[PDB]
């Protein structure tokens, strides 16, 4: 089996993630956390996979595309299940994409909304890496895109389990970037 996790940054308490196809924030440490965790492998001869919707792919800046050091899987309902090049796979589903290569250690679902809100209730996903973002006045930030997670069916793990998961990665508490404050968290199924 492949270890499949969801990684996302969301604003509490509504868990908003975007506005008009855009990200409502630019968090410099968070971006860097995202990179290190999705890239890091333990075993040699392995890579990690990043799975995403077509729209999230289209929104990734030209030069960061495909996301380096990781296998990129792009999801569309139009896609045949084929390898485009060494770094890029097109797929109809996660299940179809997993049966396409075997060099993968960890699989990370990286967005967007339609992808998250569907794969949250898929049994393959065993971990959630949610960056919980806070703001003194959350409603002042314009938001039309939200997570629909039944978090009552999941367990927020201790920091020690997250540290285990992300290896040596530095996990700072209450990161203050402008008016935003955030923490990295780990969730497992009940
Ligand atoms: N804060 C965060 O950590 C993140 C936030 N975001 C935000 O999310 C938003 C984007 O989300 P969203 O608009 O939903 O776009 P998505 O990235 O989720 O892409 C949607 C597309 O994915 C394809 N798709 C959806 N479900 C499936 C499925 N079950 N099987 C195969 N393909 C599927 C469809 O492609 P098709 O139509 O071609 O068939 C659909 O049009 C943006 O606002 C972005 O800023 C994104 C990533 C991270
Ligand atoms: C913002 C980076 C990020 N952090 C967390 N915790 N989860 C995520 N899924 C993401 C993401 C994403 C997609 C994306 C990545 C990117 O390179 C960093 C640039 C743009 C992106 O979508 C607009």
């Amino acid at each position: 089996k492949p270890n499949v996790a969801i990684i996302v940054a969301a604003l509490k308490p509504a868990l908003g993630i975007g506005y008009k196809g855009k990200m409502p924030w630019r968090l410099r440490k968070e971006i860097r956390y995202f990179k290190d965790v999705t890239t890091r492998t333990t075993k040699p001869n392995t890579r990690n996979a990043v799975i995403m919707g077509r729209k999230t792919w289209e929104s990734i800046p030209q030069k960061f595309r495909p996301l380096p050091d990781r296998l990129n899987i792009i999801l569309s309902r139009s896609y045949e299940n084929e390898i485009i090049d060494d770094n890029i796979i097109h797929a109809s589903s996660i299940e179809s994409s997993l049966n396409l290569v075997s060099d993968v250690e960890r699989v990370f679902i990286i967005g967007g909304a339609e992808i998250y809100n569907e794969l949250i209730n898929n049994s393959l996903v065993s971990h959630l890496l949610i960056t919980e973002i806070e703001h003194p006045s959350p409603e002042s930030i314009e938001m039309d895109t939200f997570l629909k997670f039944p978090l009552e069916s999941w367990t927020k793990q201790p920091k020690s389990e997250l540290q285990k998961f992300v290896g040596d990665t530095v996990l700072e508490d209450d990161i203050k970037e402008g008016d935003f404050t955030y923490n990295y968290t780990l969730w497992t199924r009940k």
